[PDB]
């Protein structure tokens, strides 16, 4: 899953 977050990295992503 990949989604933005209130902190750097502003963009989250945990690919397989």
């Amino acid at each position: 899953g990949c989604w933005p977050v209130p902190y750097p990295p502003f963009f989250d992503c945990k690919p397989n």
